[PDB]
């Protein structure tokens, strides 16, 4: 169980929880970041993968856990501080930032802050590099509805399963997001629409850095072409970004393919350890 790397620790004003299996090897860390509305439980079978070998940290933002709770508005810029803050007190200094769907928004700031020395690489997982489509685009009206936001989530689950019967899934979004609300789901909305608002997409905010530098997206979902090709097309403008299709049936390839998601960030681990 991954309950007994659980840490808890003040951060500036919250008590926030963190995975941090302390392993006593050479660097980078690997920082896994959750998406929102969920924590480091949809990380249990990926870190699983990684345990021996590299220290493995995962943050939880304010108010996730395994208790959520009510907090002031926060956003993305509050997610980076608070995951460097984390760091600082556990003396890590390289760390390769590794991410889940949206909390993409947060990897892509924290390369921006920490800089290429502190954070040389990225791995953004299952994350939508186009704008909100109309279901997308609907989806976030409906997270933000205190009246609809259980329907919002109920589309998403839809969504993201694909139809496949994928027990660990269905586990994580039915038993381990339940006690998530419309605190964290109405944030959730307003966050991802402004981000992508402020920010244009994904891949004009990666685009954007001061510094660009080797990131991979690696994906299960959406599984169309012309999604395929979106990525395609960057990878052939931008040296520094590649991609990797994983096959996988659903949004989470951290829970359905980790073993897959693991040789991804082995590799660029070990491309940071030489040089
Ligand atoms: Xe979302």
């Amino acid at each position: 169980m991954t309950d007994t790397y659980l840490h808890e620790t003040l951060v500036f004003d919250n008590k926030l929880s963190y995975i941090d299996n302390q392993r006593d090897t050479d660097g980078p860390a690997i920082l896994l970041l959750p998406g929102w509305c969920h924590d480091h439980r949809v990380y249990k079978y990926l870190i699983q993968e990684l345990d021996a070998d590299f220290r493995v940290i995962v943050p939880n933002w304010r108010g996730h856990g395994l208790s959520p709770s009510e907090v002031p508005d926060f956003g993305y810029q509050e997610q980076v501080k608070d995951a460097l803050e984390i760091l600082d007190q556990l003396g890590v200094e390289t760390f390769l930032p590794v991410s889940h769907s949206h909390g993409g928004w947060v990897l892509v700031e924290l390369l921006e802050q920490a800089g290429p020395e502190r954070a040389p690489r990225g791995i953004i997982m299952d994350w939508l590099m186009w704008a909100p489509k109309p279901d997308f685009a609907k989806s976030l009206t409906l997270l933000k509805d205190p009246e609809r936001w259980r329907e919002g989530t109920h589309g998403l689950f839809d969504v993201w399963l694909d139809g496949h019967d994928e027990k660990r899934v269905r586990h994580h979004l039915l038993e381990e997001m339940a006690d998530y609300g419309y605190d964290c789901w109405g944030r959730s909305g307003r966050v991802i629409e402004d981000a992508y608002g402020r920010n244009g997409s994904p891949m004009q905010m990666m685009a954007n850095l001061t510094k660009t530098r080797p990131i991979r997206h690696i994906f299960s979902q959406p599984t169309e072409p012309e999604y395929e090709k979106i990525n395609s097309d960057f990878a052939e403008q931008h040296p520094w970004f590649s991609y990797a299709k994983l096959g996988g049936p659903t949004h989470f390839p951290a829970i359905d393919v980790p073993d897959r998601a693991a040789v991804h960030i082995r590799e660029f681990a070990t491309a940071i350890r030489q040089g």
